[PDB]
């Protein structure tokens, strides 16, 4: 069949380009009839690896995010809402795949990691990256894989909440490329999954609750984490981590008059802006991400004080009427 | 062994009291391989039964709750979320359990039963209860049973919304008391589960909803539904039907500074209360409910647009600072 | 071109006298089954109503309870084939 | 506990048009082949009002005819399975129907239905999707007469399996008039409905036979008892107060679309009634 | 006096969008199964037409190509059935 030219067996090829095709990953869950608590094994998506000329990670964005926990909504799309009538996780199996979008003449690197201190800071460099144990790299063209080193031990979810996410978390999952020649897209990488679920409890609320001390940088937390709220002396911040159509609700510190600002993948669903000038506001609003960058930022005077919560929703109303 | 005194062989005992002992439903998930769906079996508790001299039904309360369609959120609360990743649901058996915690001296009727339209209304007194097919008439004190007419048609959850509750509705579920002599509690009731998980899809979100009409009705709805928001010309009405903590977002149309008045089962969390007089407003607050009844309303005037969401939430803040 | 019917129908509330009573003391062989009894049979009320003849396969009287181990009497359930002899005048009888 | 009931009701009496006419010259899929149906099956009522899933087995449309061999026009009986497609526009359209039957009106005719074992659900809830739960609609069309006048009289032969049972539905109809207004409560089944105009009432039938009528309402002024077409008034009976509101019993018998009644009185401020078939029953004083 | 029917009819154009987008970034879940759907079938368009019931034994997409080995991007055929959930907002749903 194939007729290939220039070649004698034993000689190289390389192609125009390389696609995998990918399906239906419809989960399997498996009985393991214990303390009557359930196993887990399906595959979920994670990020569309862009280029980066320069040096960029998980989209240059920081705070380990990517930790595998499940939940980490930020991560894991679909076991977001079983590991929620639980307590104990514990993988088995966890691989990282990479095909690639791109052509055989992109120009450039990607790279995944694992770092077992779901806590440790992120790659600053090309000599650093490479130093970790469980690695890979590849031109970004060409097809990847890894997989993770899973211990059986113990480990509890985030709902309580647990500052040391270091001796919770499993690890930290890294992405990198470097060397490109532009930030368009060449890769879209998934997640093999298996995972243990164990003391099965009543069902924890998914949330999410983000206080701004009033001059300050921050209050509480309860997470997961979608959002980031900063303030800078005059103006919100409200950094997107998530994808999808959220439901916002809160409203801040101020006088002065709500303008409705943001930047990057965004469809603005409902702004609702109630305020009294001169004191404090509120916001109720509806959106929807799908980038990163996803921004969006309020515009005010003299933030003095910041509260919201998040608690991801569809295209719901947030408007009077 | 017991020596019970005045009795010969074939004699009846009517005792002081009974009770039985209720433990750890821990669920058993089960793989049926399928589309690679998945099935549960699990025990999830359902409402105390308190007396009605009277003539009442699952709390005097009204909007064929109970519907038995995975989730009634209102009904289930733990498989809530799992039926969460997927479209189908189907049945193979579910019994109504029903216990008791008072004794053999109450006076007392309780009752439960099975209405296949989820939308006809609810029983009106002692001969309409009575001429339901699936029904259960028991002293409240002594141990009670029933099992339910399960087909196993392709039915809908309703995560896309759906007025025809009927036909995607199981059934509806009755427990009704008369002829006490005390709003008391006597009964305790739970659910045997066991469910046909289908087409597994990205995970529905478990927002709140609920627009009030400017001088009207009713907007739209999401739901599921914990909460009815009515107005009254000047007021509001927050009316529970769910237990727990919750998050409640929202303000609305008045002018006239907000008193936050509820009433029954509460425990008042995070109330934030931005006005602006003359206009509109908002609120966020953070209660929790355990009880029905549980009430709350806000009390303004002019109630002239009426708009919220609410989605289960921890002792989340939700105040500015 | 005949109907066949089985289902539950509730009848009369059972209330105490120390006395000695009968259907509520009302007299007049009201409970008298057949189905048209509208005093007796609440639902089947409106189908019997469509029909001239009628014939049971099967009745049963059930008696549940709303009182408690402490209420103290005598309760009774009889059947006599005369629709029309009269009622009970004592225990006795 | 599940009934089964093979029994033959009667229907309507087809009156003629030169123009074009359906089901009355009728709108709003009136004849639906659900077992309420009011409207359609005067029998099987009060029947299946104690139950929630119905299913037939035998649905066959009888055609006799009163008129003689020499009237001159068409009647035609139909089919539709969505319970909601709107009606017949012409003699096109008529004829293109699946199930349908095309005769003179003087010779007989018949027509069987398609019924499937579905279960279907009942209305006692109600449900916007009226063709979800419907079996059929039913069509009656007749076209090319000369006069609107009577040559048929149509029946019904059923064959039903009745399911779960609890609450005969309400065999009695309640049915209110807000006080300036269009429309307060209702119950149902439908027979009625109650309108008013600023002066006086309307009660528009939809049902035939013997009924019942019972309530009164605001006005002041004595009432004048007018009603129109087939009816057969059995007991007026008419209490006023003048100032105030009244009552109103009454016991009338229709056999015809159009049957009509209206009161007539002034200054219509609240209507109310009830309606729940009923004999050649007294509704009067003595 | 029922039909059966097996052809194949062409769908819509398939252009390219580095960014996410579903059915044209047109919202309303337009591609719903049912015939008809003009939108979707520009053929069976005239027989569901003189027909009230519909059922289908078979449904398959297929995805032929008018680029080239240099095109450089993702497409992606699913299938939700609820004809109402909306519809996907990112990669990961
Ligand atoms: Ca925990
Ligand atoms: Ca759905
Ligand atoms: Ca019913
Ligand atoms: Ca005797
Ligand atoms: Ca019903
Ligand atoms: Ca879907």
């Amino acid at each position: 069949i194939i007729t290939h030219v220039g070649g004698v067996g034993g000689s190289i090829m390389a192609p125009v380009a390389v696609s995998r095709q990918l399906v239906g990953s419809k989960p399997k869950f498996t009985g393991r009839t214990s303390g009557g608590v359930t196993v887990t094994s399906h595959r979920e998506y994670l990020t569309q690896v862009n280029n980066s000329s320069g040096f960029v990670v998980n989209g240059g964005i920081v705070g380990n995010s990517l930790q595998l926990n499940p939940s980490n909504g930020t991560l894991f799309s679909w076991l977001p809402a079983l590991a929620s009538n639980f307590d104990q996780y514990s993988f088995n199996s966890v691989v990282l795949d990479y095909v690639p979008l791109c052509g055989t003449t992109e120009v450039g690197r990607v790279a995944l990691y694992f770092d077992k201190d779901s806590q440790d800071p992120e790659p600053a460099d090309r000599v650093e990256l490479a130093n970790f144990g469980v690695l890979k790299e590849t031109a970004p063209w060409a097809e990847a894989m890894l997989r993770i080193p899973t211990d059986k031990v113990k480990r509890y979810c985030n709902d309580s909440a647990t500052v040391d996410q270091k001796l919770i978390d499993l690890g930290q999952l890294g992405i990198a490329t470097y060397g490109g020649a532009g930030a368009d897209a060449v890769g879209e990488l998934f997640l093999a999954r298996s995972v243990t679920l164990y003391f099965p409890q009543p069902t924890n609320t998914l949330l999410s609750s983000k206080r701004l001390d009033l001059t300050g940088s921050l209050a509480d937390a309860t997470g997961p984490g979608y959002l980031v709220l900063t303030r800078t002396p005059t103006v919100l911040t409200h950094t997107f981590r998530a994808t999808g159509t959220f439901n916002l609700s809160g409203g801040l510190r101020c006088l002065t008059s709500l303008t409705l600002g943001a930047t990057g993948a965004v469809v603005i669903n409902d702004i609702l802006a109630i305020d009294n000038v001169g004191t404090a506001s509120d916001y109720f609003l509806n959106c929807t991400v799908s980038s990163l960058p996803a921004t969006v930022t309020f515009t005010v005077s003299g933030v003095a004080a910041g509260i919201l919560l998040v608690g991801r929703a569809r295209a719901n109303v947030v408007n009077l009427l």
